[PDB]
């Protein structure tokens, strides 16, 4: 049984964790709870920190005083269809292979499946390890508490003696680096230095060897990722997005200077000795849109390249560790500024961007938006009861499953098969764009040797290649992002009909010059 | 916000609370959850209570930390049927106002709903308070939460300017005293000396005026009637039980020492003025059959006569509040251990014991209660998940509503509809043994008016009035208790068996002695 | 299933007394036969039948209404209770009147 | 597993069953699957049995060959309330206690 430590001892040296714990609803949740501190007091002086305090990272050190939250966060949905590669003809992207051939999607990209598993999920999936890591056997996919307990119980590793990054099996890549790790678990939070800069108190970076980082990982989405463990109050901790919100100054609503001002986040600093190391957001709301873009967002977490010569950018520069924060519209500037790109196609050699998940991006300017809505009224709704003391559900998931509760509410004048019905004409439309894009971009991507075969000019490759970075851009976009289009239907579609626009005018381009040549 | 409260200062005085606290699993929890104690820290002296703290009972007070048990328990089971009336042809006993005529269940005797409601139920049933109490309006019914949060939220009272018993409406009766109380809330726990007995501290005893008692009462079933909110631990608090265990020496187990002794409590007294006030009984083990047994048993809780010259035993007397402890072949004897009977029946002129719910004392010797099997087990099992921290269902309802986790678990053998259908075939004999008896014991009745008028002697008809208690006896039991024989059917089989032997005895009796006055 | 659980709330209490008014109907009526051959004066038999007039009007009011006191439960809980009221008058009536001619 | 028998030795003493069996669809079912007359055949005679033979009565004699319908009489119907008396208010007959009052 936990016995109690006098936190007012802690308070003498720690008074920067005194003003959160005392004011807020945590003020009578003992140290004890989440800290082993005996022989760091035994040993330490308010300059000296002595021996290192254990801090426990599992979620079960919140689930005994809320489990109802617990319970529903580790929730698996069996209906979130499992380690289903998006490069099919019946998932998102039926042409997918030969749009990013190239890059280290085109070794397995998966739709998501419920946040129990994404830490294993990562681990384990063939672009990242060189498939280093399984699953302990093929029962263990369904073991989504087990993976809450920690990923090394459910995983194994093809080589406890060495930690470098290499292909266990063929066709697998090593895309993985520990940027990544940062939206797959915050268990290195006082590991780590903002922005995974070099620090001396740090014992992992962005340079750091990424399997053995992976060793020290297990928890997925700590509850302390949105949740001060101190003040109980909401914040983010992702270091990508303080950057973006506070130190580069776009606030969290880019588009919105009232909405940012009444909706804000005030970044919070700790140091080690005398200098700065890691960083918070406290929140001025528990506003779940600006929680959820801790992760739900467009990134970089990866080397890449220079727009403007070409030369490698590794991730020893902070460019490595990026949020855009940056609409679809925007982006390419975004990416400007920064001087970055992600790879260069495999057919047609042109520059191009590599988009992840930008539903945060996508949502603002949208109608629920710009109304006050925020994920979690559709996707972790309060839970209603005939009776019972409310609480928020944790279990992220489509709106689908709780209609009642992320539609209805709002929408009296609908059924619930008339609110689908409205996501589905959305969904529908979307993808066909998605598709015509696709197409258009193929026919495009294959003109590119059948011109250098002819004998067609750099020149003309070259605008071609400037004309490929937009179409892939205007569609990729939406691909990525996991509503296909209904977090912002009409940006899904200018933006799509922007894709076929260009490619169209690259096809007309190439298939000109080729008729020259062969004239 | 709560401010936590420097504990130890408390267990400067008190040092029972420090050895329960300190241990627990409540170690790390601030008296400041459940106790506003500043004047009275300001006031108090070594052994002097000073200014009395302020102590939180409602079922909120453990629901911030422990919200799955606390929904768990509110909820409403609808298909419970509610308000219904046991004496109906369609319900437990169709001659229920036949046999227990002189009674005050003739008023009303409806059958058990949702624990919620316990409270409120009590305070507005026909019986009780002569109709002073009703709810607001007929839309309160459903209200369990609302109930839970207090019953004055959801009641109202015909006059609060009188505190005495009366009728407000004609066919009400007022049967409630003190002591009912005991067995619906534990609000008085601080209020109300062990047995109800007099006490200088004491606000409430067995004589108070029960209208002004009910008024200072508000909630039902505390979660602390099984958990001591120090330790944390198993324990009763109904001082009932505790007198029938430990002050009696019967043991948790009365026909099987090994087991009293292995899963045995422990009674810890209070004091006030260095006076003995007050006493909990703390459980060896987390033993529901003890648990439920605070309420869930024969007991006595009213005045009554004596059966050896028929005077009044007021609510004075300690036999206005007793746990026979005793199975239905052993209850007469703890009858006349006492001397004690409940009601002279209206027409036969017997002097008659009153049966109420003996779950605990019919479960004694049964096959699963011999195999270690326990209420809760079947009850309120452990909560199944495919994810999730397990925790213990608090919807105390019929197992017919989770039979895989209430039956199946154990019954590897059977299909859920197998299961039902044993249940049912108990209960459908048992039924028809209940209906059988109620025809004799009715049948027997009628004869007296027919006895007395043909002038048969007192001689017979006294003797035909012992024959009566045991008649009514041997029935009255399944009537009262809740399964329909599934928790003893062997025990209720022989009991009811008993009471038509007795009642034919009976009848045989008068038929013979008016046929020899009309001869 | 909330809605639901009120209405049979009411109805369930309703008819618990419909059954309880009829018990205590069936047991007047079946004492005006012992009465009449035990000799109770008409006198008597008078004074409870017009006791049972108001009984039986109480009670069957709600056997014949068919929302099981939905309709108006306060008015069916009053009627009710003034039905088994006015029975219980008339059992004591006639039970004094059939003692007294047995003494 | 079961051997045949002669059954034509069984009909030189058992004409009724021989005009029954040959005549019918189960002429091509052995007695073997019925009846273990071994001792019978040894004792009998023309018109005394000797010793008796054994006969199964089981319901599982006929289910190796006709499982289906085996299977079909044997399901349990649970909706069929099981030891439920007729002498209650809520089945068959609410006064039957008074009415056969003197009868079982
Ligand atoms: C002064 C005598 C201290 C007492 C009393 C406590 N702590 Fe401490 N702590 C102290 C120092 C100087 C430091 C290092 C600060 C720095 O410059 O880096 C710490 C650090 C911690 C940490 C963080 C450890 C890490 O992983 O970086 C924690 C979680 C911590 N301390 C907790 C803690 C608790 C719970 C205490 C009471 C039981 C406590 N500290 C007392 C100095 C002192
Ligand atoms: C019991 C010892 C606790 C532990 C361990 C954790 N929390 Fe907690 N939390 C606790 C209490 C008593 C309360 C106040 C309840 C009330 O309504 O009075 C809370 C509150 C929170 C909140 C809400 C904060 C707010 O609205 O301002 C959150 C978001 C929360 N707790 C989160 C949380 C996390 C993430 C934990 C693990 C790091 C955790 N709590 C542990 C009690 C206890
Ligand atoms: C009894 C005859 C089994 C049948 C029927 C099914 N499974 Fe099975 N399975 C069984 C065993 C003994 C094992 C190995 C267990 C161990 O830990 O050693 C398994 C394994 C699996 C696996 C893992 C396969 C792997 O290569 O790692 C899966 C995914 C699995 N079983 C699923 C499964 C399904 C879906 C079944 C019905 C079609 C099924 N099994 C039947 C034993 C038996
Ligand atoms: C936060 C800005 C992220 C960074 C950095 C990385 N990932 Fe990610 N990942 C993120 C989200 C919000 C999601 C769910 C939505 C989606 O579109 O999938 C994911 C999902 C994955 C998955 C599962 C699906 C799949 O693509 O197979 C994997 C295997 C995964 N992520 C791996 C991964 C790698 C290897 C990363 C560094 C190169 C990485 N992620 C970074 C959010 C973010
Ligand atoms: C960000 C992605 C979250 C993570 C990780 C966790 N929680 Fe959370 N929580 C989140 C939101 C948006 C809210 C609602 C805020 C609002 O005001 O609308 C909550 C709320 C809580 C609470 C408060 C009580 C309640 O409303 O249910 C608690 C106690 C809480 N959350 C606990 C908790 C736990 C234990 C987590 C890990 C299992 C957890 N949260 C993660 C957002 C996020
Ligand atoms: C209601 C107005 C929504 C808001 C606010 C947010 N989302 Fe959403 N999202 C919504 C719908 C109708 C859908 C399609 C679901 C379907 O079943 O068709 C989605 C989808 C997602 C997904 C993918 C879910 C899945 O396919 O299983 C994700 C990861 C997602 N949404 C994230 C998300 C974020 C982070 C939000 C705030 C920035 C957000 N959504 C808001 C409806 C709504
Ligand atoms: C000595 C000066 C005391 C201090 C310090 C505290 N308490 Fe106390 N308390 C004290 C006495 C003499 C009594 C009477 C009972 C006895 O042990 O003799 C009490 C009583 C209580 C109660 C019961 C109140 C009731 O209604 O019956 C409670 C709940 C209580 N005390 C709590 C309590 C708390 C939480 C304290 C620290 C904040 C505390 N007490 C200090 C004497 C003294
Ligand atoms: C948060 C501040 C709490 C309050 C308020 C209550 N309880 Fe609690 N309880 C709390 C913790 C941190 C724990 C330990 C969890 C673990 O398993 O480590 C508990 C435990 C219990 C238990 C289990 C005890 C045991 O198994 O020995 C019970 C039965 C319990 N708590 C009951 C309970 C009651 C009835 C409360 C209201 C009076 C209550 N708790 C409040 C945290 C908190
Ligand atoms: C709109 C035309 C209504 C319809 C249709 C139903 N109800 Fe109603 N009900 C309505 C009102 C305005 C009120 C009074 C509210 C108040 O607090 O003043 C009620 C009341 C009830 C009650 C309580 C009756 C009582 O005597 O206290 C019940 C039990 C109730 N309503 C139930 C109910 C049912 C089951 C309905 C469908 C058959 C129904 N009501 C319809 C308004 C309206
Ligand atoms: C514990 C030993 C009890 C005493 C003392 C009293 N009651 Fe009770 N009551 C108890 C249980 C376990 C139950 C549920 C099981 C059952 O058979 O009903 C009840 C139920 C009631 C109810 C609801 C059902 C009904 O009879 O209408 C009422 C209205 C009720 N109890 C009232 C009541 C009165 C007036 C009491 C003192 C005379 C009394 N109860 C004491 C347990 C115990
Ligand atoms: C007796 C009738 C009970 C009442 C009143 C409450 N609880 Fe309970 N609780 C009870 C049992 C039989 C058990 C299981 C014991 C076992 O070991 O099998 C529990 C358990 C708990 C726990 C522990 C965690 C768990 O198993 O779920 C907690 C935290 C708990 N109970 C809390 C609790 C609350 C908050 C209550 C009021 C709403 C409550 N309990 C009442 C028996 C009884
Ligand atoms: C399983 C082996 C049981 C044990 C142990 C206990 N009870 Fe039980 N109970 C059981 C059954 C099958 C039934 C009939 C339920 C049905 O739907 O037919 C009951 C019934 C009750 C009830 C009434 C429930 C209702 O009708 O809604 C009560 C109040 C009850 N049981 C209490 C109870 C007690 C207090 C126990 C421990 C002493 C106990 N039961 C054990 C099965 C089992
Ligand atoms: C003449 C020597 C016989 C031979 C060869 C067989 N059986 Fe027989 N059996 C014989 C007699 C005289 C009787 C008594 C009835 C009669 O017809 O007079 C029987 C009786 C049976 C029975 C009935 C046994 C019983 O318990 O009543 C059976 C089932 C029977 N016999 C079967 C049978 C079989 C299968 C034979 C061939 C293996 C067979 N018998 C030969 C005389 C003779
Ligand atoms: C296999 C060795 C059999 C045994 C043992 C039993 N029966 Fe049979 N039966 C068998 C066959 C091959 C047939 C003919 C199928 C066809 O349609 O050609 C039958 C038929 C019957 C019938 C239908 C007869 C008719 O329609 O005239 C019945 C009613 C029947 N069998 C019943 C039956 C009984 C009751 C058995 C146990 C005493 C039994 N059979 C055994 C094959 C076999
Ligand atoms: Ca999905
Ligand atoms: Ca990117
Ligand atoms: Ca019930
Ligand atoms: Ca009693
Ligand atoms: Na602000
Ligand atoms: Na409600």
């Amino acid at each position: 049984n936990l016995k109690p430590v006098d936190a007012m001892q802690c308070f003498d040296c720690h008074t920067q964790i005194e003003d959160m714990h005392t004011v807020g609803k945590h003020a009578t949740v003992n140290c004890v709870h989440c800290h082993d501190a005996t022989e760091h007091v035994e040993t330490a002086s308010s300059r000296r920190m002595g021996e290192r305090p254990v801090t426990r990272m599992d979620l079960e050190a919140c689930a005994t005083c809320h489990t109802a939250q617990f319970n529903s966060f580790v929730e698996v949905r069996h209906e979130s269809h499992p380690r289903l590669e998006k490069a099919t003809p019946t998932s998102r992207s039926p042409m997918f292979d030969k749009l990013i051939a190239g890059h280290g999607f085109a070794f397995e990209h998966a739709e998501p499946r419920s946040h129990a598993f994404m830490l294993v999920d990562h681990f384990v999936v063939d672009r990242a390890y060189g498939g280093r890591f399984q699953f302990k056997n093929w029962q263990k996919v369904t073991d989504g508490m087990g993976a809450v307990r920690g990923a090394w119980t459910v995983l194994t590793d093809a080589d406890p003696e060495s930690s470098d990054q290499r292909r266990f099996l063929s066709q697998t890549a090593t895309a993985a680096n520990p940027v990544c790790l940062n939206c797959k678990t915050q268990d290195h939070i006082l590991d780590w230095a903002y922005m995974g800069d070099e620090h001396e108190a740090a014992k992992w970076s962005r340079t750091s060897e990424v399997v053995e980082f992976a060793r020290d990982l297990n928890h997925p989405l700590n509850c302390f990722m949105c949740h001060d463990p101190h003040s109980a109050g909401p914040r983010v901790v992702r270091d990508g997005l303080i950057n973006a919100v506070v130190d580069r100054g776009l606030g969290t609503y880019p588009h919105d200077p009232v909405k940012s001002e009444q909706q804000g986040m005030t970044k919070v600093t700790f140091q080690r000795g005398r200098e700065d190391f890691r960083a918070i957001g406290l929140l001025d709301t528990a506003d779940s849109n600006v929680m959820c873009a801790q992760c739900h967002v467009e990134y970089n977490c990866n080397p890449g390249y220079q727009l403007s010569d070409g030369s490698r950018v590794g991730m020893d520069d902070r460019r490595a560790n990026h949020f855009f924060w940056a609409n679809v519209f925007d982006y390419k500037e975004a990416a400007q500024e920064i001087d970055f790109f992600d790879f260069r196609h495999a057919t047609t050699g042109a520059a191009l961007p590599k988009l992840q998940h930008p539903e945060a991006e996508t949502f603002w300017g949208s109608v629920h938006e710009r109304n006050g809505v925020a994920c979690a009224d559709c996707h972790m709704p309060k839970v209603q009861l005939e009776n019972g003391k409310v609480y928020t559900s944790h279990s992220q998931r489509t709106p689908r499953d709780m209609m009642g509760q992320a539609c209805l509410n709002c929408h009296a004048e609908w059924t619930e098969d008339q609110a689908l019905y409205a996501i589905d004409y959305i969904k529908n439309y979307t993808h066909g764009k998605i598709v015509k894009s696709e197409y258009w971009l193929a026919k495009m991507i294959d003109l590119f040797p059948v011109a250098k075969r002819a004998g067609v000019s750099e020149d003309v490759l070259n605008q071609a290649r400037e004309l490929h970075y937009d179409a892939h851009l205007y569609w990729e976009w939406w691909t990525a992002e996991n509503s296909v289009g209904f977090h912002n239907p009409d940006q899904a579609r200018e933006s799509l009909m922007t894709s076929i626009s260009k490619s169209k005018e690259a096809v007309s381009l190439l298939n000109d010059a080729i008729d020259a040549q062969v004239a």
